[PDB]
């Protein structure tokens, strides 16, 4: 089945799933000076206030920290989106070195991780139904690079233990996504996909400008969590991100001048 290694790899993908080359597929390259700006964008309205975390997940692949998605408790408005979508679940992608690991590159620089925080739009009723749909889904996409350490980030670091291998969860209540955020909410937006098998085009890339920072112990503690499950042999998490795909006929807009 599907992965990031040699020979079930991101090239490998469409094979299973021909959508892999559609026509908007995620990542891409963000070429800062031909993203337009766009005055009719709104500024995103990001209401964490009520979030409802429950638990984290080693799904073989990342590691998930969901949330309750029952009510409009975590919900994302604004910017390019119509109605409501609510946050379902967290996760990163990273590296093996700082040089790499997020999906989406800025004039082709590659972050040491990339943070994807996944809504479903509500009208669809469930996420299940949303990724059938192609404005199903609103992600938000934060770039992670190294540098100091985000406290907001410390408590997942703390729990990776819990969860190394894969099928592995752990509770995590009352954990709050707003000190994952930087200052900004600029940000560029395009129409594209799932980064992940099934490769669905039902999302709405919103991705910010400012990155956070996290600390070299911070980002290191990803890289021990295992792809495999306990009693397999161990294939260290790293390198879990797809590479940028073709644009084909999409232009990405811009927030912000
Ligand atoms: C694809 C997926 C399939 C299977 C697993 N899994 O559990 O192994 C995880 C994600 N997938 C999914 O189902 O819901 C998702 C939400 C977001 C993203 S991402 N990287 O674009 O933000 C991927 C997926
Ligand atoms: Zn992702």
């Amino acid at each position: 089945h599907w992965g990031y290694g040699k020979h079930n790899g991101p090239e490998h993908w469409h094979k299973d799933f021909p959508i892999a080359k559609g026509e908007r597929q995620s990542p891409v390259d963000i070429d800062t000076h031909t993203a337009k700006y766009d005055p009719s964008l709104k500024p995103l309205s990001v209401s964490y206030d009520q979030a409802t975390s429950l638990r984290i997940l080693n799904n073989g692949h990342a590691f998930n920290v969901e949330f309750d998605d029952s009510q409009d408790k975590a919900v994302l408005k604004g910017g390019p989106l119509d109605g409501t979508y609510r946050l379902i679940q967290f996760h990163f992608h990273w590296g093996s070195l700082d040089g790499q690991g997020s999906e989406h590159t800025v004039d082709k620089k590659k972050y040491a991780a990339e943070l994807h925080l996944v809504h479903w739009n509500t009208k669809y009723g469930d996420f299940g139904k949303a990724v059938q749909q192609p404005d199903g889904l609103a992600v938000l996409g934060i770039f992670l690079k190294v540098g100091s350490a985000k406290p907001g980030l410390q408590k997942v670091v703390d729990v990776l233990d819990s969860i190394k291998t894969k099928g592995k969860s752990a509770d995590f209540t009352n954990f709050d996504p707003r000190g994952l955020l930087p200052e900004s909410l600029d940000y560029w937006t395009y129409p594209g996909s799932l980064t992940t098998p099934p490769l669905l085009e039902c999302v709405t890339w919103i991705v910010l400008k400012e990155p956070i920072s996290v600390s070299s112990e911070q980002v290191l503690k990803f890289r021990k969590l295992n792809f495999n499950g306990e009693g397999e042999p161990e294939e260290l998490m790293v390198d879990n991100w797809r590479p940028a795909q073709p644009l084909k006929n999409r232009q990405i807009k811009a927030s912000f001048k």
